[PDB]
């Protein structure tokens, strides 16, 4: 039928997905603008849990204004019951778009990369550390990668929630995960536009798949391509060592994203 925000009426033209039962939908206002609006049933959350919820809203609300990579959040409502939002609308996630694509043209992926830091830069700059990180957390907006989530809501159909994108830190720390983490699971997303598969994709015994993740005798390999710094890009990310690893900041002065 149709939903109204806060105040306020929008026709409903698709279903984007049910979370669930978080549920998006494509909707669109009086003047007819496309907006993605994303139900969420509060019925049975607790404490901790609606606390989170508050606090991604809340971060996503004042992380607006320091990049136009992060998703838009026009307007909310939330009460006891229930939470809506009204969110920019994109074309499609890149996870399912890079399923589609055979393989990706050089210069888009370096596009994307740079719409990527960008992204991850700004909420490590207010002390977010996302910690897992997916293409499925990128958005396609107008031919451009939004990050469209903090990863802050940690609660809640098959079984696919992949350790593919883990860092070693995660799996010896059992304190260590920080934005160097990060920078380990934004390395296998690029890998992936690089090479096809992720790093360790080929292996699918999880727990070995751990093992190989944290076993420095385990070695990456780097197929020799024409973008020779878009592989040193890639051996620095995935270097098991966080001190080892390269950050964010040194990212964005590598000649990989800056040089054309």
């Amino acid at each position: 039928e149709c939903i109204s925000v806060k105040g306020r009426i929008y026709s409903i033209l698709k279903q984007i997905g049910s979370g669930g039962s978080s549920k998006v939908f494509q909707v669109l206002n009086e003047k007819k603008q496309i907006y993605a609006i994303k139900y969420v049933n509060l019925e049975e959350a607790d404490n901790q849990t609606l606390d989170s919820y508050r606090n991604e809203i809340a971060y996503l609300n004042k992380l607006q204004q320091h990049s136009d990579k992060i998703i838009r959040l026009y307007d909310y409502e939330i009460t006891d019951q229930y939470i809506y939002m009204v969110m920019e609308c994109g074309n499609i996630d890149l996870n399912s778009w890079l399923k589609k694509k055979k393989s990706i043209d050089p210069w888009e992926r370096k596009s994307y990369w740079k719409n990527m830091l960008e992204a991850v830069h700004t909420i490590h700059q207010h002390g977010i550390v996302h910690s897992d990180l997916k293409p499925a957390n990128f958005l396609i907006v107008d031919g451009m990668l939004k990050l469209i989530d903090f990863g802050i809501a940690n609660q809640m159909d098959s079984q696919v929630g992949t350790v593919n994108y883990m860092p070693p830190e995660a799996i010896k720390d059992m304190s260590k995960i920080s934005p160097k983490s990060d920078v380990w699971s934004l390395g296998c997303i690029l890998y992936y536009m690089t090479y096809g598969k992720t790093p360790f994709q080929q292996i699918i015994n999880q727990i070995s798949k751990l093992h190989a993740i944290i076993d420095p005798n385990h070695e990456i390999e780097f197929p020799d391509i024409p973008e020779k710094d878009l592989q040193d890009v890639l051996k620095c990310c995935l270097k098991r060592d966080p001190k080892q690893r390269i950050s964010i900041p040194e990212l964005l002065a590598h000649p990989y994203v800056q040089i054309q």
